[PDB]
């Protein structure tokens, strides 16, 4: 035993083939180390420890990882004049491990909303395979809750704090652009989507005191925040998630396949801050991705403590809460 809450400089590990150039590998061979050959996680009997993912520093430290991954690897056309070669792109799991004198604690309490104490703690040396997808409004290719749906928020009462809806059922998404080049779409199972979405509203009313929950498309911003931007094979997609957030469809004559209009923007505003950048025309041929929806990035706006309704509009932008959704059950303690 003996430990104390502390921080340090972490290190990473990954199953990264040294021949492939799917950039996540090419970067995880020269910055990460091989995966733990034989790894054990030791449970701690009759012990309880408090966690909180919003003041946690593993998240920050991982953000400083993906930033260098994207500034090093993928390069733009545009005083900045470069060559913009088409590259390969496919994320891979990356484990996060403590050096010497420290260890990682893991909360496997079946539910657990993130901030607070555990009860079923365990001590690991590395995290686990965590895919660094950089996406907004919808969390894709993450992990899933092993019990029920959970809403994660710092201050649930606050009105500019982002919300996170960890799902217990992965909703398949399928986005394509075959053979204007950059005119794409995304097919989603409306049946699966709205079954799970009914569930999502039930939980939101469980936290918000049997109040009428309503989903609304974004107020107004740049397409980065108001339009589901993800990265597909080195292509930056933009999907008008307006048919996803409709409270009418919660019988009814809407439950089939929800095609969604998308576009492959060349001019994007970075998520690392400071400026914009332009890339290059799409690769000829079918460009598509098949990802799992697993989390949900909402920002209910305030001004309805009195009315019997609360409006929730999709959000995101600060990719930090993309990581929080995954390193919520981990804390780095030092062997004091
Ligand atoms: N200083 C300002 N300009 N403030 C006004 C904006 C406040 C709104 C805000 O603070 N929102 C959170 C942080 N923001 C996130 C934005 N995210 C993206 O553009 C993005 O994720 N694109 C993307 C997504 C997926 C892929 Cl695959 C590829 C690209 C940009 C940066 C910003 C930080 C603070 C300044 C601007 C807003
Ligand atoms: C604690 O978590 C582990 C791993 O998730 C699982 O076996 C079970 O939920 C709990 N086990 C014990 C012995 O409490
Ligand atoms: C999370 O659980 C704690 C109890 O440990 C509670 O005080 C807090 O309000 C909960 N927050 C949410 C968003 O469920
Ligand atoms: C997800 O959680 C909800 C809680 O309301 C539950 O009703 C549902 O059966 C769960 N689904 C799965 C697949 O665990
Ligand atoms: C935010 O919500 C929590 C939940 O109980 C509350 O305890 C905390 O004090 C709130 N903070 C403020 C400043 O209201
Ligand atoms: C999507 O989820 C299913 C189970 O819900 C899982 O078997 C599959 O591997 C996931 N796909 C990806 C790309 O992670
Ligand atoms: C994805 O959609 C394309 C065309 O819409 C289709 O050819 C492909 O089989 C689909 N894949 C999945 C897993 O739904
Ligand atoms: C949607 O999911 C259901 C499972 O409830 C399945 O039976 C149906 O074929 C799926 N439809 C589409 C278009 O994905
Ligand atoms: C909501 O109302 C139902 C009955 O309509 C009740 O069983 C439940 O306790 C209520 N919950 C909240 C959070 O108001
Ligand atoms: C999304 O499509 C709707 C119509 O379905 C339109 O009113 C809205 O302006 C579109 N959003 C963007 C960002 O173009
Ligand atoms: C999710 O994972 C699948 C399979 O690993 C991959 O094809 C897809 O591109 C991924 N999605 C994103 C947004 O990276």
């Amino acid at each position: 035993p003996v430990w104390k809450d502390a921080d340090t400089t972490l290190f990473c590990a990954s199953d990264a083939k040294a021949y492939e150039t799917e950039v996540h590998n090419v970067w995880a061979t020269h910055a990460c180390v091989p995966t733990d050959p034989n790894p054990q996680e030791i449970h701690l009997e009759n012990v309880t420890e408090n966690f909180n993912m919003w003041k946690n520093n593993m998240v920050e430290q991982m953000h400083e990882d993906i930033i260098s991954l994207w500034d090093q690897s993928l390069q733009p056309c545009v005083v900045i004049k470069q060559a913009c070669p088409k590259i390969s792109f496919d994320p891979i799991p990356i484990h996060y491990c403590t050096p010497a004198g420290y260890v990682i604690l893991k909360c496997n309490d079946k539910n657990f909303n993130g901030t607070g104490p555990c009860k079923n703690v365990s001590s690991v040396q590395c995290t686990h395979g965590i895919k660094p997808v950089v996406s907004t409004q919808l969390l894709l290719n993450g992990s899933l809750a092993e019990e029920e749906i959970i809403i994660r928020s710092e201050n649930l009462t606050n009105n500019a704090k982002t919300i996170i809806v960890h799902l217990n059922k992965s909703v398949e998404i399928n986005c394509t652009r075959p053979s204007d080049i950059r005119k794409a779409y995304c097919e989603i199972n409306g049946t699966k989507w709205n079954k799970v979405l009914k569930q999502v509203t039930e939980k939101l009313k469980e936290h918000f005191n049997n109040k009428t929950i309503i989903f609304q498309p974004p107020s107004g911003g740049d397409l980065e925040i108001t339009m589901h931007t993800f990265n597909c094979r080195g292509e930056f997609f933009y999907c008008n998630t307006t048919q996803l957030f409709n409270n009418t469809c919660i019988m009814k004559g809407c439950n089939g396949t929800i095609t969604l209009p998308c576009k492959i923007k060349q001019i994007i505003n970075m998520w690392q801050g400071t400026g914009q950048a332009m890339y290059a025309p799409p690769i000829d041929g079918k460009i598509n991705c098949v990802s799992n929806i697993t989390g949900i990035l909402l920002t209910r706006d305030g001004g309805a403590n009195n009315t019997s309704n609360e409006t929730f509009r999709p959000g995101g932008g600060d990719m930090r809460d993309n990581w929080r959704s995954e390193l919520y059950k981990y804390k780095v303690v030092q062997i004091e």
